[PDB]
């Protein structure tokens, strides 16, 4: 039946879960909420539900679906992300935190039923103990990046490198490198994209109501030529 | 808690005129959307009514209603924006683009019938036509700020200070240095807040099938004791 970006025409629920270890400390994250490929918009709600998240929310954002990107007419053919479905997608990265720790990540993208699954496993590793992540010195919110795509033909799937800037609660901005790599998890065809990128936004919030460690996570995504 | 704040315990439809004038170059805009107060959310949608905007929709985002921003219960004693209601308040600014213009901006911000209105006079002077203003060399897109606010007794106000960064084409940044004054229209007591921030975050994205030139913008906004 349906393959491809043809998944991703209306509004498509979407399932997070992530097991962590950073410096020791294990946690588990579960998101759900739904995204719309049409106008590039996803909405997410996270809980830890192992309890208090040990490390701050905003260094998990990367991690907790890329194939909810808007690519527009002219860039079609350059959507990988959404050309691997329904079968999907192995996501790999490494991210290293200026001055400080590095996380280590490796998920699975796919369908499962209806609902598209992002299931990550996550180590973090060399972090300061007093450093502003296990410090908890970050800013609760997010800003705009350039997520930059090639296509990786050995591996049949894409490279991925961007700078995330976070937000120090001193007024300084901490970056986290990241390097990523994308591959099919089937052996049906995908469409392998010229070099652009994806202008990504995004809003962390809290429900006032919820009492859980929790973060609700507003994205808004467009590729772009270039 | 003020009698104000009560106007806004629903979703508030909002309507926002702006007329500029930067450089010479003449535009009006046109906004309309809704304010969730309770969850700190807005989202609107505006239409250069004058045909293409010339200059970049990023610059225009701070002068196109803080009255939305969510007050936690522990500091609805600070909310001065939501206390000057329905009568409204006067919302003067400068601002310093760096090695670059000026805009300044008058408006009146009340409510008319059931609706929040913000009517905005705009003018920009001393711009380079190669600097990133008028070359428009901005990217389109928005990231996430602290706006610090304090009385202003001898005006029965506040003064509002901050300084947004603008994601730039080439990579760099290029700040924008906002100073802000908020007075009452209505002679009413209203609330003179303590030294705190507003948290806010915002995301720029386009309806696909709009063709008039058009932003559609989603701001999350909370205020956090410094």
């Amino acid at each position: 039946m349906s393959k491809g970006a043809e998944l991703f025409t209306g509004i498509v629920p979407i399932l997070i879960e992530l097991n962590g270890d950073v410096n020791g400390h294990k946690f588990s994250v579960s998101g759900e909420g739904e995204g719309d490929a049409t106008y590039g918009k996803l909405t997410l709600k996270f809980i830890c539900t192992t309890g208090k998240l040990p490390v701050p929310w905003p260094t998990l954002v990367t991690t907790l679906v890329q194939c909810f990107s808007r690519y527009p007419d002219h860039m079609k053919q350059h959507d990988f992300f959404k050309s691997a479905m329904p079968e999907g997608y192995i996501q790999e990265r490494t991210i290293f935190f200026e001055d400080d720790g590095n996380y280590k990540s490796r998920a699975e993208v796919k369908f499962e039923g209806d609902t598209l699954v992002n299931r990550i496993e996550l180590t973090g590793t060399d972090f300061k103990e007093d450093g502003n992540i296990l410090g908890n010195k970050m800013e609760y919110n997010y800003n705009a990046h350039n997520v930059y795509i090639m296509t990786d033909k050995a591996k049949n799937g894409i490279k991925v490198n961007f700078k995330i800037r976070h937000n120090i609660e001193d007024g300084s901005v901490q970056l986290a490198d990241h390097y990523q790599q994308n591959t099919p998890i089937g052996d049906g065809p995908v469409l392998l994209p010229d070099n652009h990128y994806l202008s990504t936004q995004s809003a962390l919030s809290k429900d006032p109501n919820e009492k859980r460690d929790h973060m609700i996570y507003f994205e808004f995504v467009t590729a772009a030529a270039i």
